């Protein structure tokens, strides 16, 4: 499925449940509509996993559904001044200048050699500080984001690496590939 869709569909698909698809892109052009706690107009701007979209003062979090598309889900005012973002690419220089790509565009620079792909980091969506890294690594819960396990959480028990064309698996049974692992819960912090 696609991993990002466009602001006025995602709005569309979810008005459609109530039968009011119809002022979507009204909602959108009142300035009504929020992506990540800014107002967003342009019905062509992507979005993707979890971000929060504001839609008249309620808010939502893309998440996906068990065929695999995104989709809103009703989100608490709590929850969503809140986002986690997977750690998806890293350009390491000398000296541990490091670029952190993140699954929504995002760039951060660290000198934290320990962070790596697949890690996530929790950040406030009102001023993006980063507040923990939610380590991809055993003991800790993840939400599965493609393939057939997707919208399933679980807790990983071990991680298989090799050089050359792997996997994650998890206590409740099965396994996938780390690209399909999106980490949600440590010990010390739940999304959940």
């Amino acid at each position: 499925k696609d991993q990002s869709v466009t602001l006025l569909s995602i709005i569309r698909d979810y008005l459609k449940l109530s039968d009011k698809e119809r002022e979507a892109a009204r909602i959108l052009a009142n300035g009504l509509v929020k992506v990540d706690g800014k107002t967003v107009r342009e019905k062509k701007f992507a979005v993707g996993f979890m971000d929060v979209i504001e839609i008249n003062g309620e808010s939502y979090r893309v998440v996906y559904n068990d065929q695999g598309a995104l989709v809103l889900m009703k989100e608490t005012k709590e929850r969503a001044s809140m986002k986690l973002l997977k750690v998806r690419s890293k350009v390491i220089a000398p000296g541990n200048r490091i670029q952190l790509g993140t699954h929504d565009g995002r760039t951060f620079i660290t000198d934290d050699k320990s962070i790596k792909v697949g890690d996530v980091l929790a950040v406030s969506v009102p001023d993006m500080k980063i507040s923990e890294i939610i380590k991809m690594q055993p003991g800790n819960k993840a939400y599965i984001t493609a393939g057939s396990h997707v919208n399933q959480t679980g807790t990983i028990s071990k991680i298989e690496a090799k050089e050359g064309s792997n996997l994650v698996h998890f206590q409740e049974g099965f396994s996938t590939i780390k690209d399909h692992v999106f980490m949600i819960g440590s010990s010390k912090f739940s999304f959940v």
